[PDB]
């Protein structure tokens, strides 16, 4: 469903390095990060959503809620500010991130256990998968 609640583990990470070079991350962060799994935290009740990203090197979390545009200041990944829009269309949460990079945002939605999740930058996209803890 509309649904995304759980924590979620990482089972695929593709070309992550390309959506963080885009990104302009550095070459020794993204050396660490491409070696890390992931597991996201989705607390969401009716358009609310909190979630949290992490790892064992660095945590990203973002709160927002569907529709109230929101400036998202990127700290500890690239450090930019961004106007970000979450929207439904259809079971697609779509975030576009407004700003400096193009082509920038994020995609993710889920099938029963399984969440998939696309962060796109420039000419970048990374698909990732996770499984429903």
């Amino acid at each position: 469903t509309r649904d995304q609640n759980g924590t979620w583990e990482m089972e695929s990470n593709e070309n992550f390095e390309g959506y963080m070079k885009a990104l302009d991350i550095d070459f020794a962060t993204r050396k660490i990060a491409v070696r890390l799994t992931q597991t996201k935290v989705i607390d969401q009740d009716g358009d609310n959503f909190k979630t949290k990203t992490t790892s064992t090197f660095r945590n990203y979390d973002v709160d927002f809620t569907v529709g109230v545009e929101f400036d998202e200041y990127t700290k500890s990944l690239d450090n930019r500010h961004v106007k970000a829009l979450v929207t439904w269309e259809g079971d697609v949460l779509v975030c576009v991130q407004k700003g400096e990079k193009e082509n920038r945002g994020w995609k993710q939605w889920i099938e029963g256990d399984k969440l998939y999740l696309e962060l796109t930058c420039g000419d970048q996209v990374c698909r990732q998968v996770f499984k429903k803890k």
